[PDB]
């Protein structure tokens, strides 16, 4: 299925994912498409930071859902 | 000075801060007003998750700026 990942800087990308994809999986796909290291990525849904071991389905993230992405640089 | 803190779920508050306040200091103020423990807070400005030990001045966060608050809690 397709989801959207938007930064808070106005940048939007599409991703092809599966409901059973883990958040860690999704970060890997974002690295593949955009080059952003997973260690920097924090994905956000329902106002909160998602956990690497949980799946999209776990959070009721469905087709055409929009996630937020913010970056931690340290 | 005044800044705004907004969640990504439509909740907004005002906070009185100083430029020399660290992000950690800001989290303490949010806990004072909202009851949210600092470790459950993440603050965002211009797409960047802010580091706890740096200041509002370090990030060029000026009066009437908006910070985004993202929550962080195991299982949710």
């Amino acid at each position: 299925m397709q989801i959207f990942v938007k930064t808070l800087t106005g940048k939007t990308i599409t991703l092809e994912v599966e409901p059973s994809d883990t958040i860690e999986n999704v970060k890997a796909k974002i690295q593949d498409k955009e080059g952003i290291p997973p260690d920097q990525q924090r994905l956000i849904w329902a106002g909160k930071q998602l956990e690497d071991g949980r799946t999209l389905s776990d959070y009721n993230i469905q087709k055409e859902s929009t996630l937020h992405l913010v970056l931690r640089l340290r």
